[PDB]
């Protein structure tokens, strides 16, 4: 039975028919050399198209910007392409996807690097953790990051023209809508946050510096394109990848909510929790976000349907996305629907490997 879960929602340019949308998942299975998606890639995706709305796997915006081996791009011809594929075949099924963007930043290795060369990132230090890469063959491996170089003053419009350039390119490519990843420790949250950012430029130090660069992101992307074409994600709050949002983590969350609400952009997608523990949101804080920001509000993190109807029943969020269920469940709209069972989730392939724990999943 449920309620609101599977009522239509205005987003942006688009509108979704339910509000059970799919989460952002890296897969890493594309094609090397290239970066590309695959048919396998469009297979999956057109599996689930019948979610509100289906957020892809986070895809690079250039070449520097990657930082997992597998992970997509969406900067050259073939990628541009072979995702031209993709999002047919999810309109095909008069579904909707947006496609993740990010620059990996510090969360990379230099032998998937222009060059085998140092990543960039806010500033020289290491992320003390990992990444994927791959091994003689093929297969997803373990690698401790590789410690990055700080960006120049005069390199940052370069990482802003990419951002730009990415969605044109994603426009052309048939995307509904565009996320721009400011999440998870990942470049935009790089500089966003006083632990990753020492910078002592305009682009570091206050809250007002430190969201400095995704702000020009977010009104460039905006003037490229249409500001009801542009979403983005962050997890302000709590600590992820080892990047900790500063001491003042909720002061300096609703000035960047109250910055990019002046955009009047498409979407706010909000990762609550990493994926090990996390503090959950208060009601007052969510309230806070709520009148601060007038576009659609995604939550995600561990979310049930319970809470998800919770939450929007009380005005709070308008969508959920959902992870790991949508990686187990190609028609997990019909499944919460019904409230039919789920596919039990076998983590050991969410990452690499080929078809068997990824078009694997049978739907009702
Ligand atoms: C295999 C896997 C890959 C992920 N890749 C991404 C992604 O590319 N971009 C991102 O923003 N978050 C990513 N996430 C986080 C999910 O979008 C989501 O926020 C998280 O899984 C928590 O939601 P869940 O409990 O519904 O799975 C990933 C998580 C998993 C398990
Ligand atoms: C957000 C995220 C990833 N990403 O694309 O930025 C990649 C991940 N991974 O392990 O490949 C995990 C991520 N996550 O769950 O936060």
């Amino acid at each position: 039975s449920a309620e609101k879960l599977f009522t239509p929602l205005k987003v942006g340019a688009v509108t979704a028919p339910n509000r059970v949308f799919m989460a952002p998942l890296t897969r890493l299975r594309s094609i090397e050399p290239g970066d590309i998606p695959t048919p396998l890639m469009g297979e999956y995706y057109r599996q689930r198209a019948s979610a509100g709305l289906i957020i892809s796997e986070a895809t690079q915006i250039s070449a520097q910007a990657k930082g997992y081996a597998g992970a997509p791009g969406l900067h050259s011809p073939e990628q541009i392409a072979a995702w031209k594929k993709i999002t047919a075949g999810v309109h095909a099924e008069d579904g909707r996807i947006a496609v993740q963007l990010w620059h990996t930043g510090r969360i990379s290795h230099s032998s998937i690097q222009p060059g085998g060369q140092a990543p960039v990132s806010a500033s020289a230090l290491n992320a003390n953790t990992r990444t994927s890469l791959r091994d003689e063959n093929g297969n997803a491996i373990r690698v401790d990051t590789t410690t990055p170089r700080a960006l120049e003053l005069d390199e940052i419009p370069g990482i802003v023209n990419d951002f730009r350039q990415a969605v044109a390119n994603a426009r052309e490519a048939g995307f509904d809508l565009v996320e721009l990843h400011s999440a998870h420790g990942y470049l935009l949250h790089q500089f966003l946050s006083p632990s990753s950012n020492q910078r002592t430029d305009q682009y570091g130090g206050s809250v007002e510096n430190r969201a400095r660069l995704v702000l020009e992101v977010v009104d460039a992307v905006c003037n490229e394109w249409s500001a009801d074409r542009i979403g983005i994600r962050v997890s302000p709050i709590g600590t992820f990848q080892n990047v900790d949002n500063g001491p003042n983590e909720e002061a300096d969350a609703l000035y960047l909510i109250e910055e990019l609400a002046k955009r009047g952009i498409a979407y706010l997608h909000m990762s609550e929790t990493d994926l090990a523990g996390g503090k959950p949101y208060s009601e007052a804080f969510r309230q806070k976000v709520r009148e601060r920001f007038h576009g659609v509000i995604i939550g995600a993190g561990a979310y049930t349907a319970e809470k998800a109807e919770d939450l929007i029943g009380k005005g709070l969020i308008d969508a959920v996305a959902f992870g790991r269920d949508y990686i187990a469940n190609p028609d997990l709209v019909a499944r919460l629907q019904k409230k039919a069972e789920l596919n039990p989730q076998r983590p050991e392939s969410f990452y690499g490997g080929g078809a068997e724990g990824y078009t694997d999943y049978p739907s009702l």
